[PDB]
């Protein structure tokens, strides 16, 4: 529990409200969620009913109409509620709606956001591939233009939401001669003929998301699919991964503080030569760290969202926060399960879950070797300046 | 025996003893570890053959059915067999140091015919049951009773996180023989298992080395001969202590094998996966985890058989136990977090064995002492050294 | 805001503080270390500037700014000088601090006011030979006779001794009460019964005096007390949490600096084929710096903007001052690290800042006392 | 103290022996030598009668005929009484005299280890240059062939022993066009013509060694001065530095021992809180996690002795020794300031002095990233072996 900088009104309610809705909704079903590996369903229709989903959607287009600070804050309370549930909400958010915000048409945000933006439908993000994940450019799934439609052919891997996304955005290859200028991005409904799922991903954790590969074999899509032009869907996925990331910096922050919340809860009632775990210095220092690494990691998150906000850029930022915030939660969640000792290993405590939750902070949306590329150019960059 | 070469190049008995526990784990181990991480299964067979390639009972003496072995010989054992699966070498483990290893320490001669010599094939393991469900840490704070009725101990009260506690037919057992005397109160027993007055608690379902079954000994007024005294009266605590800092290099060779399993799993991929034109193992941030990696677990294994050898060479090793533990253990969390991290999303998923040596390595930092306790332990003997 | 926006009059500060220390710290800093050389012309410029008084009101000859310019003021000059950064820093928090918060209106004009404008600079003693971190155990005593305190004891470690002219010092009015024994004292410098210690050949901040308050049968007037008998624990305490968003930012000063360092550097020297930037490595440990740089920072401006906003601020005071004064020694490790043998050697500020960024992990509560800080207050907002 | 599974009984006994001079003979002057930046003659002579100087050396060359672990050992414990002391001692045993006597003709043998086996004569090494520390194959220093004459012209970087030493082994492009193996190696006497030393550096410790360019302007040396076959210069270096990094390793440890002996020795004799600091929960991590990397440290760097010992190779193990060691005396050495507190930072107490001679150990002899990079390749090739 930290100090609330100089929060608004507005995204202190808000963080009671879903701090309220995780509590309730998804507390309690975190751990069937995990160990039944099954999706949130109806939590996720209540949370788009919330405008959880759709958070940076303009209200026009069926979204919440808040701001970047704001999802920071609900995807941290979501998640410390169920990790899966947090990526989920991620996921439709920065990866989804995000570059269907940022990219599409009027007309494509009519019949790809709005559609998306109340919990009956979701989307997912579909960049990575079975060949490569930090190497995006790489992307080797082609799109060809035939007729009035794009065809589609390759896998797309990793893809979360897979198996109950209505629609995605994928980024094929238009030209791979091209390289990174030669990647575009598609809106492919979901399902649609040419496109196969994977089999579901058995995950070490956020196991409540569907992740599997797409599986493109002659996939055609309209040519109005294309989001942006041909050649501009490197640009647009990297974008999309820089207000992502964010989304991720405040899962890890949601992993992070559930892990220390449960490790302080039960410090204070595990005893120890008489008195609680929280009487003995090592505890304590572990607590402070713990602590420490996490707000630490949300003023990075909350910086990268209030630059994003305030139109400013926040690759660097971003990438820190998701960062410092990925290897908070690993560190914080590994910690807790220390803290409690057997019980941290076992399912009876939601300990080892948060552990195996943080550790895909580290890894999707860029991994943390990723993230210390994208800040040393940024670091860089501004020192060239 | 040994001698500080011997440290750095084996005596070619453990050289052919790493080779055969390799190929064991290689064959036998590797194409079950999956199977018996996801379904949760005790590795009985592969157990048994253990047993019948000695490796259930190493340090036991031949004459006792054992493989006549050392803890250097163990180290080496339980680091090839954990690397093939981190269950198989706890149930190893336990039976070696937990079990077997206060018996031929404290126990008569005829202890250990009827508790080691039936114990040392594959047939029969042993368990080790010194926690307790509100202690964990203090081997010197049991609740658990034994009350002496005439030709018999009764036994009462619930040990916890029993390793084997589903499939061992016998256990030490740690219980307080006269509560006032606190830590010199705590008694040893050897307790068969089925037995009546014995309940075992529902198995703990881990977060790895979910092959191994954990689960709580309930003794409810439970009555064992009163020669199954491990030792004499009050000497529980320093039976478990002494029992505990075998089992540390035990535990430390198994976080060695976790370790070096999810070192070489991130080589192996390294190698083997492209980004950005070349192989992972191009990427100089690449090298660098693989090269801390290397560090960290020969650094720790270098502890490990230190402790080993001290123990074999009759030296105290108290404190190079925890550290081999706790050194081994951390390395084998951060290796395995890294191997992960090298994986990439691999690393998150089945179809590699990655994030299994994460979950697996995760309990070396817990059992058999935490860390902070390897490291208290770790602290009071620095100091004694000192003084 | 942090990073998100500065207020235009810290923007303007950082800018004139940056102007300020490249000007006038950065030439000097190397000898100042060298030659443990106290920078006066620098601090009575610093002085003229507001900067040795920031915090403190218009009226009482300070800048009237806040804590939020005050960290920023001190990141800017402990970049360029980091003994000159903690001469600074005592004299805001740890002097004129306890005196603004807790003085009367005359001990602020006889003892704020003279201490505003560099001319004058103050000093505090709370560690004692005996215990820094147990400060509670303050072992010197303060004896009411007559109209006067009579002080006895050792204070340790006293930063600026050999330049102030005023001492916030603690001793313990009933040491039977322990912590709640303790008072504080406007002593000042030099004055009978006093006498300083010889200087600490020290580590780094080379610049300041650090040196033992020897109070032998010093006698002050009884009016030179800080607030009430007994208060003095709660004025060290609140004092430090103040104090530690001060060292807060000179260790991201000298972690900024390291960076600079290392950066440039790094930019500049070549490794097969190319610049050091180009290693991977090398973008890695300057990636972790920036990282472990600017999230401490944002820690010390939150700390900052608490205090600011009249809000508690003691864990994020005490994180601020853990994570940047570690990270000022694993930053400017590294800015040595990357600078290869220069980053051992004179030539390079590198070893420097490692020296500096060493202190930070020390004074004004260890790491340790500041985790111990941090976990009480983490578990008191649990319940 | 620390085990180990034995030593051997001279080994037992050289470690009393150095023991007893360290504290004997360099713990009463190690703050001097470093506050002074004073060079322990007298120091270093008597430990020349010793055979520190001179410790794998044959006895027929004036040695001590003792091997790389005698050496580590006795390194560890000079270190541990000096660290400037220990490296004037490394530099002599590994850097100057290994190169002679691993690849030296029985004649440089004579000529160029025996008047350097008792302390009178001391060598240095001259491989790295200013535009380069970190590439033992890139030396712009040229040899040039003139007949029965070696000609060298260019500058090496960071001498150790240079205001001290009489000779110095030195590597120089005897072929740039070669690179990599275009290096050779020469024995130069100190001083000759040609050479001069630059001046000397102001280190942040091991102050008590010299550390100065030699520049070499058209120096001139018997053609019987290169060190192996032309070319071999690279190799030399190489394997020197294998040797040469025990001997940081150790000069680590002792620095790491004698911090965590201060440290040990501080803390059970500081009270806090109404008791000693080792009663403290976190002082006994610290002491823990000190004493494990120092002796963790020290297996690695007697198991790279002892692979040199057995003829055994030992590229990985050296720098692994390294790395850990110096990093080990680094972490324990600001360990030991963190448990001194206030004592740590000022020169009533020799941590600060231990902090800033460790520092070196993690930057000479290959910095640790190179370290890495030695692990790396080395484990790479064991495992495509
Ligand atoms: C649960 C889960 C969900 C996912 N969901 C999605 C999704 O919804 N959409 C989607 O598009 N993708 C998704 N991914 C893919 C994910 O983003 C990738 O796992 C990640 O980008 C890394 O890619 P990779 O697996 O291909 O690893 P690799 O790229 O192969 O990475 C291997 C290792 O090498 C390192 N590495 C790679 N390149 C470099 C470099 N240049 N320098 C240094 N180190 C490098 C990496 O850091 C890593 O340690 C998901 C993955 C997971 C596990
Ligand atoms: C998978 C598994 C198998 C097991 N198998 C066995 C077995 O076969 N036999 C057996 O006897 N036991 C077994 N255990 C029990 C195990 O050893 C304990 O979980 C462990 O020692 C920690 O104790 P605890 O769980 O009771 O936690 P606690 O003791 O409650 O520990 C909680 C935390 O407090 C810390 N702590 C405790 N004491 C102190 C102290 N004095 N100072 C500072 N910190 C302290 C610990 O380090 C830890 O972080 C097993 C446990 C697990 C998880
Ligand atoms: C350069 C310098 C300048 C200074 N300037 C000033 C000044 O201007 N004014 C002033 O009042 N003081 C000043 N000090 C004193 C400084 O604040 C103290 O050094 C510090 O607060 C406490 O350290 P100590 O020296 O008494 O060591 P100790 O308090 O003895 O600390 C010993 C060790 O115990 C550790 N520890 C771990 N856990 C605990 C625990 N639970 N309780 C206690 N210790 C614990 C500490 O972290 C430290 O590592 C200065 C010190 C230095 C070095
Ligand atoms: C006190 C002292 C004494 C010395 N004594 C001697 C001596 O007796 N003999 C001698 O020959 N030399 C000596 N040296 C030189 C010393 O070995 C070098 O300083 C060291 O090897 C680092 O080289 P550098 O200074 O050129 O730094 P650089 O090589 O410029 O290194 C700068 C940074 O880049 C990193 N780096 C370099 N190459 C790579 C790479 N390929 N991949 C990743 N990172 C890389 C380094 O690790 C470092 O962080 C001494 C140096 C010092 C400071």
């Amino acid at each position: 529990i930290y100090q609330s900088v100089e929060l608004p009104e507005t995204h202190q309610m808000l963080l009671q409200t879903c701090r309220d809705f995780a509590e309730k909704e998804l507390f309690p079903i975190a751990a069937q969620v995990d160990k039944e590996h099954l999706f949130p369903a109806a939590q996720v229709k209540k949370m788009g009913g919330l405008g959880l989903l759709a958070m940076d959607v303009p209200e026009e287009l069926g979204g919440a109409g808040l701001d970047y600070l704001a999802y920071a804050i609900a995807m941290e309370e979501i998640s410390r509620g169920c990790a899966s549930t947090g990526v989920i909400m991620s996921v439709n958010n920065s990866l989804y709606l995000g570059p269907i915000l940022k990219f599409g048409s009027k007309e494509q945000k009519q019949a790809w956001v709005t559609p998306f933006t109340s919990g009956d439908k979701i989307g997912c993000f579909a960049l990575s591939e079975p060949g490569n994940g930090s190497d995006a450019g790489a992307a080797s799934t082609t799109a060809r233009a035939e007729g009035d439609s794009w065809v589609l052919n390759g896998t797309k891997a990793w893809i979360t939401n897979a198996w109950e996304a209505s629609a995605a955005v994928v980024f094929a290859s238009t030209d791979r001669a091209l390289q990174n200028k030669g990647i575009s991005a598609f809106l492919v409904p979901m399902p649609t003929p040419g496109l196969t799922l994977g089999k579901k991903e058995d995950k070490l954790g956020i196991r409540g998301s569907s992740t599997a590969n797409l599986i493109f074999e002659d996939c055609r899509i309209p040519k109005d699919s294309i989001l942006g032009e041909p050649g501009m869907g490197f640009k647009i996925a990297m974008q999309t991964l820089d207000m992502g990331r964010i989304g991720i910096a405040s899962q890890a922050l949601g992993i992070a503080q559930t892990a220390l919340d449960c490790a302080v809860n039960y410090a204070e009632n595990r005893m120890a030569f008489g008195a609680p775990l929280t009487k003995l210095q090592v505890i304590q220092f572990k607590l402070a760290d713990m602590a420490l690494a996490l707000e630490s990691a949300r003023l990075l998150t909350w910086r990268a969202a209030m630059l994003k906000d305030n139109k400013k850029p926040f690759i660097k930022e971003a990438a820190m926060a998701k960062l410092a915030a990925s290897e908070a939660a690993t560190a914080i969640s590994h910690q807790a399960i220390q803290i409690l000792g057997g019980m941290g290993y076992v399912t009876e405590m939601p300990a080892e879950r948060h552990y195996r939750d943080a550790r895909i902070t580290e890894i999707y949306e860029g991994t943390s070797e990723i993230q210390r590329l994208v800040i040393a150019g940024h670091l860089l960059r501004s020192y060239r300046s």
